[PDB]
């Protein structure tokens, strides 16, 4: 039984070997090349190997039931149970049986082919045939396209019908004047190492109507990946690349000459928008003729994803950010659904998932504004925005009475002169300030007196109400929002900034508009909706709808007042509640101050809609109230 355990463990070390793909190590296993031996020299074993596993993608070669007898004095007779996975699918249950040789001080394996495969005998063949699924496309709320399989004009030229000396440069630079390319652009396409004279060069996708075509110039219709949106949904959608052998390594059942999802939706999605590959891995006669098939079955195409998005105010809510760096998030607050998940500046996906440059690519990762963050998913301080819940808080546990007024004097303030040089800040220096007037004038000295006044206990009370710390279930990469990096804050001054919405908080937008919905459902929290289909999931009592019905009257004031930090909005002669706010933000690496702009808003007639908006790093004069009044239109309009 000594030999019986070591033939076993032959056997482990054999399958091992096959599994971590190192196939000279599993054919140093064998035993020498005979009749009653092994069918193969190890040079042999290794090649078949080699070229049927990698014809097929094996991957992941695991056993079970190992037994091992005796069927002679040096022969022991050995079977398992094996699964693997392939470019098709999972290989499961399949009876593999042999012999090992004990004839000398080791065990070894007397080597059949029909260790690569149970059925195969003598100089089998293996067949792989595969047919590529088609993608499924992203698609708004009523169907509009948002990522697609559409056909693309491809703008090429030919080096030959091109000319020769001076009819050359003249195309050149008229192809290069017709579809605004750079003339060394053209030449260092049709003189890199893969070009000869005859060959079509491929120079750039054409999205629109194609002009005249000088001499060279050539337009071919090819089949790929196309964003209707573009950079307006790039951050949401993301983009798909060509699939690596790295990919395949990774996950065989990858089209090896298909696309994968690189970054957004068509990565966090990419499995049921890639569908599976279709086609029959056979064991064929030494003359192609199949004998057995070890896997087959028919393409499935890729099942369409329909999100919550209207394209329309997706479109809109990003052109309203001009190119600046911020975000909007639109949704409607009864049932979560997510309209608008807009960030900027952003990048072309069409131009990422065809021909993309080095240096453009680079002029995307090297912009200091950074087009690759999906701002809409960043943790933010939510900034004096915040006063609502702070209040909302207060209300609930008696701290504020909305009639009661502070008397402030001047722009600073600080509780004691232990704060040392620290002050809070407030931009109008009005002297009586109950609730209704710190809302209109987003006075953060009054939101930090009852803040200190409340006390932190009360306070993480109120705000463990909300959803800091919880996962939201939602398709985009995210973290939890946090109250404070501790869970105390163990200073007055940071419990004050917490107050109105600067310490360590961290809140990203969309986790913004699931707290600030409360004001839409009675205090009642309704978790944000991107898929079209799920059912609505909220959380009841959050806060009070005493605190609603007295914070709503005077967020409707914010833009009514003629002192309102919104009034600009009254401008649009519709039902509005906002709240304006303002977040400093100067760590140890920034020059000077920089701030962060922000907006609230939404209808508080018919709760149809809501809306936060953040401008990061503004531009001097620039705010997110400036930006907002088309989109508030056509969500008026369109969502009651």
């Amino acid at each position: 039984t000594q030999a019986v355990e070591a033939g076993e463990k032959t056997v482990e070390q054999f399958v091992q070997a096959l599994n971590k793909g190192d196939y000279n190590k599993a054919a140093e296993m064998t035993s020498k090349k005979a009749a009653n031996k092994s069918a193969l020299s190890e040079k042999e074993i290794l090649d078949k190997y080699q070229n049927i596993y990698g014809a097929a993608d094996v991957k992941g070669l695991q056993i079970s039931n190992l037994k091992v007898d005796k069927k002679d004095d040096s022969t022991y007779s050995f079977s398992y149970k094996a699964k693997m996975n392939t470019s098709l699918g999972e290989l499961k249950d399949l009876s593999y049986k042999g012999t090992l040789d004990r004839n000398d001080g080791q065990t070894t394996i007397n080597w059949q082919p029909n260790l690569v495969f149970p059925e195969m005998e003598g100089n089998d063949k293996v067949s792989l045939t595969t047919q590529e699924a088609a993608r499924g496309n992203i698609i708004d709320r009523n169907g509009e396209p948002l990522a697609t399989t559409g056909k693309l004009k491809q703008l090429g030229v030919v080096p030959s019908k091109l000319g020769d000396g001076g009819e050359k440069t003249a195309n050149i630079k008229a192809i290069a004047s017709s579809f605004d390319l750079t003339e060394d652009a053209i030449n260092q396409a049709i003189s890199q190492s893969w070009v000869q004279p005859d060959y079509f060069v491929p120079l750039k996708i054409i999205d629109g109507a194609t002009p005249e075509l000088p001499a060279g110039a050539t337009i071919q219709e090819v089949d790929g990946r196309y964003y209707p949106l573009g950079e307006a949904a790039a951050q949401l959608i993301g983009y798909v690349g060509d699939i690596t052998a790295e990919d395949i390594d990774k996950n065989p059942e990858l089209s090896s000459n298909g696309k994968i999802g690189r970054s957004g939706l068509e990565m966090a999605f990419d499995k049921d928008l890639r569908g599976t590959t279709g086609g029959k891995l056979s064991i064929t006669d030494a003359d192609g003729v199949e004998k057995k098939v070890l896997i087959e079955h028919e393409v499935q195409n890729g099942k369409d994803i329909k999100l919550t998005i209207d394209a329309k105010a997706q479109k809109t809510a990003f052109d309203s950010l001009g190119g600046k760096a911020g975000s909007t998030v639109a949704t409607t607050p009864k049932t979560g659904d997510l309209l608008a998940l807009a960030s900027s500046p952003s990048y072309d996906p069409n131009k990422m998932t065809n021909g993309i440059s080095q240096e453009d690519y680079k002029a995307y990762e090297e912009n200091p504004e950074q087009p690759f963050i999906s701002r809409f998913a960043t943790g933010y301080a939510p900034g004096s925005t915040f006063k609502m819940i702070t209040a909302a808080i207060g209300l609930d546990n008696g701290t504020i009475d909305p009639n009661e007024v502070l008397t402030i004097n001047g722009l600073k303030w600080q509780k004691d002169s232990s704060w040392g040089s620290y002050q809070v800040t407030r931009v109008s220096d009005v002297s009586q300030v109950d609730l209704k007037t710190a809302l209109i004038y987003s006075d953060n000295i009054y939101t930090a007196q009852e803040t200190l006044k409340m006390g932190e206990k009360k306070f993480r009370t109120g705000l463990d109400k909300f959803i800091f710390g919880e996962d939201l279930d939602l398709p985009i990469s995210m973290n939890p929002a946090q109250i404070s990096n501790e869970d105390s804050f163990n200073s007055d001054i940071l419990l004050a900034d917490t107050g109105y919405g600067q310490g360590e908080l961290l809140i990203n937008p969309i986790q913004q508009a699931a707290m600030y919905s409360v004001f839409a459902n009675n205090g009642t929290l309704v978790y944000p909706k991107l898929i079209a289909d799920k059912e609505t999931k909220d959380k009841k009592n959050v806060i009070g709808e005493t605190a609603v019905q007295t914070i709503v009257p005077d967020l409707r004031e914010v833009v009514q007042d003629v002192n309102g930090t919104a009034h600009s909005l009254s401008a649009l002669g519709i039902p509005l509640a906002a709240k304006t706010g303002t977040a400093e933000i100067k760590e140890k690496q920034d020059v000077k101050g920089k701030e962060n702009s922000f907006l609230f808003a939404f209808n508080p007639d018919n709760q149809g809609y809501m809306m936060v908006s953040m401008l990061e790093n503004k531009e001097d004069d620039d705010s997110a109230t400036k930006r907002a009044s088309e989109l508030l239109q056509y969500l008026n309009q369109n969502y009651q």
